[PDB]
């Protein structure tokens, strides 16, 4: 099988990467960073997201694995001392594949599309943020605030969590929308609660006055000018994970927020 | 088709009920309150929940319809002035059926089972509330607080909403757990975020010291003594709704919280 | 100086109490549990609150000291290994006094008054909770929910904190009101935010339908029937603390919630 | 008395301004926009804040009055139809003065000072926001998130409110700090609760890595580069309000968020 390794670029990660490559040479496994089937990320969650966006054109051909040399390592399944055992099990093909939903963002002018593994958010180019929120072509609310966040299931432990969103098991094919500091008074009104949307629903944001927005997708943040629409839907594409040990989502959540 | 009507018992509701019965007599529709196929509720959401728990043994044989003479009327599809048109459309059979998920609660001693349309909650019999939260047999957290709430999708606009939970579209077969005033300090720790569980997962609450709990199911509240386990799962049973007009969940939410 | 010691009644606390009494005998200090000037509490925060309510008639004649053999120990200034040094410093009179504000609750029928060191809360006798909230004789809101909490400054780290309230430095002579799961929809509306009231303001709760309420004051909880009014104001009375080492409130907060 | 009027610049406001000037000519009142004693603002709250920052060097020489031709008008005491009666009462000197606390922000490099009527906030220049929070020279927490907000009492109905802060009566000489989307996980920890600081306390923010910050003061937002410290304290200076009718803060709050 062809494989690649992405390193956080610190010393431990580079060297762990050199050892694993050397380990893989002992199994006739071709390192190919153009068309791999297995992508290993050595670092934290930012390094893993970078690895994901490097290969966003080949998502179904690839299965990902993270190694935790970072701080939190939510998407990681392995600590550095397991790295040698990873090489072995991965070479003999003893793993099963797990798929998590992804988020499609579309931006139109007067079209760009993006895939997010954690979330996509929207803020103004500076100055007040005001958008209308249209759900399946019904006008739902006019949002005044700092911004909005739309999150995948596995993204709900991330920025979504800090905004009061719910944590969502990734077997549920959904996306979740949360507010950033909404204004609510006599004249302005938002739902307040996060909203959880099923696979077949479309949430569109439409400008009211200013048409420039700071749009983010995972760690990337781009300015879009003269925007007509930002459309959110659950993607048809999925990320595949290589699992060698049963490591349930809720245990992952527990270890990351409660203890160990 | 056999049918029954439940009234809030105020004057408008009783009289609207008398008129509809008289209307139904003109179509050879048998009023039967033992084995109806259609149950009409005239009142608010409490009246509708009562109607639901009256027939919890016959859920798949029945389709429900609510008429709003109450205050909020979330589960209502009709205002009183449409009542005459309801009789007609229902008699000629021009409706489609919509199904929403339900919540199964099981309580064990040393077993009682209940079905909830909004939610089931747990509090202490007075004195401190402390439980361990076990998800799919993995121990997730020890909860110290006032109580916990587990909510259906259509229940998320209800008590769940007031506790900071997310609103959840009812096409998603899930249940959602939210905290009531959790204690978080140097020594005590909860997740904080609401949790959204898929159909196949089991959440069990297990006592730590006191074993008496105030358990609620929709409007009903019962004391249980010497409790060993409270087990939550998404039910295999569903509630069926008779729909004559397309009335999407998110429009229902909008009309109930934003305007009109 | 006359003194008393209250023990949590576990083995460590009783024995630490016996040693300190024996230590105090070496200084001609009269143990008097009727009219002490110094009250030492050995246990956690519940033990300290009990000690406070034991002497609520003699608040300005007494200065309190807590010793932490409990779990959190927010009101504690000493760990058990410092107990011997406490005896000494307290006998030679090398301490300064610190005063924190208290909360006055008045309940009227058709009058009972209470002093709270943490907070006083109000819930229904079971069934729905609905009250009007009158501030300085202006009608402010009608509250529908689970209950309300009114907290002293030093109480804001306690139940208030779990309800989203702000932490408040005790040099500020104020009381703070927070909601328990308020209902907010098209027809029902509360402020949502906690409210912070100055010394000279009066907040009165007035029943709407049910007139029986579960009223709490610190760890005590009493049923009141046929209630006409619950009136909250910042008390004229203060609790005095004996301080031997500078131990600022914000450091106390840090040690209790962030680390150490 | 010398006086000036600031207009929102829409048609109603300009014309209401022309009429009031003409009204004031009938009383020998000198319009002076250099050294007035009375500053009238015609518009919404943004127009009023602009009026405040225009005269921040002469705060004790001036008393402010707002006229509501905007949308919310929190700082307004008058609607346009009262404008004629305002001219009269203000000319005959029948008013009393009300003073609200202000917030001092100091920024140091390797000093700029600002006065805020609502709040001052801090965010990064793009990229992650990380600061240490030092209270009275004790290190309290390391904040990771989107930013922080420090608010006056009368500012607590504003941005503070949208971030979950408490509303604070302006007789309390305090400032309140609230988080913008803090990150809390196994490794990162913030207090979460808002913090309310008394007049004599100093809160200093100190950079950890990036030293460029987007700092706001009311409607103004400035980039500061190579920042060493951001220091918050309750100002010695106060804003004076001209009151002709008793209009209590809590009634103002009620009218702005509950109804009318
Ligand atoms: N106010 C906020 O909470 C906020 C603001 C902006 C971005 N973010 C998150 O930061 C992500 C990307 O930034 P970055 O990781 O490259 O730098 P970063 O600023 O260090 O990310 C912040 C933290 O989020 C963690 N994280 C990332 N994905 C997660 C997930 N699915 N579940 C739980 N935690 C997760 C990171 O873990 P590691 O320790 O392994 O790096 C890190 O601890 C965004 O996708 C976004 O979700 C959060
Ligand atoms: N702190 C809280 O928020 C709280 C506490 C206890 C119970 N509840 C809710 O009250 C329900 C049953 O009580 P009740 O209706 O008989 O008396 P209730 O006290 O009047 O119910 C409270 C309000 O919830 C509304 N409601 C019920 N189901 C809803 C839903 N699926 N979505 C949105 N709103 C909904 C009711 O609407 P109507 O105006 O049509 O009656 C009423 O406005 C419980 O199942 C529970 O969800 C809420
Ligand atoms: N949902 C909630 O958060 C909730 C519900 C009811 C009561 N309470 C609190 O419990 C207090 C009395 O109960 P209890 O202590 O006898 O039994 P408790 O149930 O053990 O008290 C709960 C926790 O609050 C802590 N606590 C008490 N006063 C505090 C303060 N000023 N600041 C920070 N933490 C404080 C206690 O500390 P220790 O470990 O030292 O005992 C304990 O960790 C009430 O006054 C009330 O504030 C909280
Ligand atoms: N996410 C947020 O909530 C957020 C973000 C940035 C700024 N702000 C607020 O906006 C203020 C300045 O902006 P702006 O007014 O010029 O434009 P703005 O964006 O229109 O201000 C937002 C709203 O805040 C209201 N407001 C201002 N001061 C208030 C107060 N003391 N109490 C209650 N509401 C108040 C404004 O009232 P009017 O209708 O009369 O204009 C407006 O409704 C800032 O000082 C800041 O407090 C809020
Ligand atoms: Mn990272
Ligand atoms: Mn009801
Ligand atoms: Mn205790
Ligand atoms: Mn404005």
């Amino acid at each position: 099988m062809k494989y690649m390794i992405t390193s956080k670029g610190d010393e431990k990660s580079d060297l762990l990467r050199l050892n694993m490559i050397a380990g893989f040479g002992e199994y006739d496994m071709e390192y190919d960073d153009v068309e791999p089937e297995i992508v290993i990320s050595i670092g934290g969650d930012g390094t893993f997201l970078s690895a994901f966006h490097q290969y966003e054109e080949r998502l179904d051909e690839i299965a990902f694995i993270g190694i935790h040399t970072g701080h939190l390592g939510f998407y990681a399944d392995f600590r550095p001392a397991e790295a040698d055992k990873l090489v072995k099990l991965l070479a003999k093909g003893e793993y099963q594949k797990v798929s998590y939903p992804l988020l499609k963002t579309t931006v139109k002018y007067g079209e760009a599309t993006y895939l997010a593994l954690n979330e996509s958010t929207v803020k103004s180019s500076g100055g007040p943020f005001v958008v209308d929120v249209v759900i399946n072509d019904i006008h739902f609310e006019r949002f005044r605030g700092d911004g909005l966040c739309m999150s995948t299931p596995s993204g709900t432990t991330a920025y979504n969590k800090s905004l009061g969103g719910a944590l969502m098991h990734p077997s549920i094919e959904a996306m979740q929308l949360t507010e950033m500091a909404s204004i609510n008074n006599r004249v302005y009104r938002t739902i307040g609660s996060p909203l959880v949307f099923p696979k077949h629903h479309v949430v569109s944001l439409q400008p009211v006055n200013d048409k420039d927005f700071q749009i983010s997708v995972d760690h990337l943040s781009i300015l879009h000018r003269d925007v007509q629409e930002i459309r959110y839907e659950v993607s048809a594409k999925k990320i595949h994970f290589a699992r060698f040990r049963s490591f349930p989502f809720w245990r992952r959540v527990h270890d990351s927020f409660i203890e160990d």
